[PDB]
């Protein structure tokens, strides 16, 4: 029903069922005096679970595993980090200690290493060129090109028409650019156009942060990125 917001979430994680065998995970971090939520994805893979992204640090990620263990009761066997920043790889060591196989593209592993971030163990091949797609159990992984980061992936759940954009897609309430230090502002709209052209059938679109919507989130993101590009 109601999507969890910061008001409903203290170190804690809430799960939200989007569709059959598909959940978002919602966590929060305090940064620079503000509290910001973050979304990831949980996709049932027969009798196991695939996790998309950490819950933004070690404590949140241990809370995530505890909240999955309580509310779903199926083992997380694999996790994918959609880019090298801490809201995506922070907590990878926690997952690994729990016997989760952690995965990222070689691009993400290299950038995580340069940044001194946690490094997922396993390499995702076949994603190095813009518009590359690879199947990963119950999802398709898609490299749309540089956007929020040079390595960002998006995740589609063909069975449920759920598109998880991670930090490449903004929620409607975000009307100004977020962390764009590692962004390719010049390529971001082209990368969104690749997502639009590949998943024109998506019914649910989950941004990296805040409320889900539909494919209008992609145009929304294009509008915000263009407005930032044109700052005088
Ligand atoms: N906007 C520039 N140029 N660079 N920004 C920064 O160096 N730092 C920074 C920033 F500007 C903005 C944010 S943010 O607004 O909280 N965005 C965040 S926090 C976790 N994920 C994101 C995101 O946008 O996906 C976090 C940051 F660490
Ligand atoms: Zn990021
Ligand atoms: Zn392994
Ligand atoms: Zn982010």
């Amino acid at each position: 029903g109601e999507y969890p917001t910061v008001s409903e979430i203290p170190g804690e994680v809430r799960l939200y069922q989007i569709a059959d065998g598909v959940w978002s995970h919602i966590a929060t971090q305090s940064f620079d005096g503000a509290v910001y939520p973050s979304n990831g994805l949980i996709v049932r893979d027969g009798d196991e679970l695939l996790l998309i992204d950490t819950a933004w640090g070690a404590k949140n990620t241990a809370a995530l595993l505890a909240e999955i263990e309580k509310q779903i009761g199926l083992p997380v066997t694999r996790a994918v980090s959609t880019h090298f920043h801490d809201d995506r790889v922070g907590g990878v060591d926690v997952l690994r200690a729990a016997g989760v196989a952690t995965y990222a593209s070689p691009s993400t592993r290299r950038l995580a290493e340069v940044e001194g971030n946690e490094i997922p163990t396993h390499s995702l091949e076949g994603l190095s060129s813009s518009g590359d797609a690879v199947r990963f159990g119950p999802v398709e992984l898609f490299y749309p090109g540089a956007a929020h980061s040079t390595d960002n992936l998006v995740v589609y759940v063909p069975s449920a028409s759920v598109l998880y954009g991670g930090c490449a897609i903004y929620e409607l309430s975000r009307t100004s650019a977020g962390n764009v230090a590692d962004a390719d502002l010049a390529e971001w709209p082209t990368s969104i156009e690749r997502i639009q052209q590949h998943y024109p059938e998506a019914q649910f679109v989950i941004p990296g942060h805040g409320l889900p919507g539909g494919l209008d989130l992609l145009k929304h993101t294009t509008n915000v990125v263009k407005a930032h590009t044109n700052r005088s």
